[PDB]
């Protein structure tokens, strides 16, 4: 069974970053101990408590159930003897996160390339929604670059399955929340749906067309709009009030009008009025086609 990975054969190579409750490391799976084994990405929990272990195991099952070109590939799991610590083994994508990639190359990644990525992100999200999963954490830091032509959604640490008879998931005790990517109803009511994922996708699109410029980041811009003096819980209060009054991120400099229109449609206060991922993928592909 190639999906069974023995821990003692995993050699640390380097850190790939922190993903909320876990950390990711590039490791070589080297059972021959001759440095010829496959390089893989290993996700593990920083604090592997009961509750966290339970959530991590659901995360692993979620990822194992997804097979798509634009979703990072599940490879297997590590089990520890005794207390049953879990490690998630995934394919290694060597160009790193889209956030770092775009921050590095900036405008050398042209609009044609940005829209190819948008389309791939859209397709990965559409497929996710057909499984009734809600991502809840869609941001360029959670998207990975395989090569110049392909990106994949790379982390599913906050992903939840919808109840059979509901079209939203409600979070009763929120943890660390990426509030600057949140839809209004997620801020006010902790309600998460395909439509709040679409809102966050609008924010991802904004990130892409600002080329991850620090002064233009969603946190920087929303803080500017509510006032940099706002702190802690008051940030959430003022953000809710800003969004209610149609305060929005500005059009990135140089952004095509058709692309900006997509963002603004995703950021609808009316949940039902937001576009679908199926339609967004059709629209982006048409725009790419017009440009080519
Ligand atoms: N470079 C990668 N190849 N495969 C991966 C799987 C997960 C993450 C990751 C996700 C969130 C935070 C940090 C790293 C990174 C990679």
């Amino acid at each position: 069974d190639p999906t069974q990975f023995e821990e003692r054969h995993l050699k640390f190579l380097q850190q790939l970053g922190k993903g909320n409750f876990g950390s990711v490391e590039m490791c070589r799976y080297d059972p021959l101990q001759d440095n010829t084994g496959e390089v893989v990405a290993v996700k593990k929990l920083q604090h592997s408590t009961e509750e966290h272990l339970r959530d991590f195991e659901r995360e692993i099952e979620i990822l194992k159930s997804l097979q798509h070109d634009n979703i990072v590939k599940y490879k297997g799991v590590c089990y520890s003897a005794g207390r049953r610590n879990l490690k998630l083994i995934m394919e290694y994508l060597p160009y790193g996160s889209l956030r770092d990639y775009l921050q590095k190359h900036k405008e050398r990644i042209d609009h044609i390339k940005l829209l190819q990525y948008t389309s791939q992100i859209c397709k990965g999200m559409e497929y996710l929604g057909t499984k009734r999963y809600i991502h809840r954490d869609l941001a360029t830091r959670n998207i990975l670059v395989e090569n110049e032509n392909r990106v994949k959604i790379g982390d599913f640490g906050l992903t939840k399955v919808l109840p059979q008879d509901k079209e939203y998931y409600k979070v009763k005790e929120p943890g660390e929340s990426p509030i600057f990517w949140y839809a209004p109803e997620s801020l006010t009511e902790s309600k998460f749906s395909v439509a709040s994922d679409v809102w966050s996708f609008g924010v991802v699109l904004y990130e892409l067309f600002t080329y991850i410029e620090k002064s233009k980041s969603p946190p920087a811009e929303f803080m500017r709009m509510i006032g940099n003096d706002k702190q802690g819980q008051m940030i959430v209060f003022h953000l809710i009030e800003l969004l209610k009054n149609n305060g929005r991120l500005p059009r990135p400099d140089g952004c095509p009008d058709e692309i900006y229109m997509i963002m603004t449609e995703c950021w609808n206060n009316n949940v039902n009025q937001r576009p679908s991922f199926r339609d967004l993928a059709l629209r982006v592909d048409q725009i790419r086609d017009n440009m080519a």
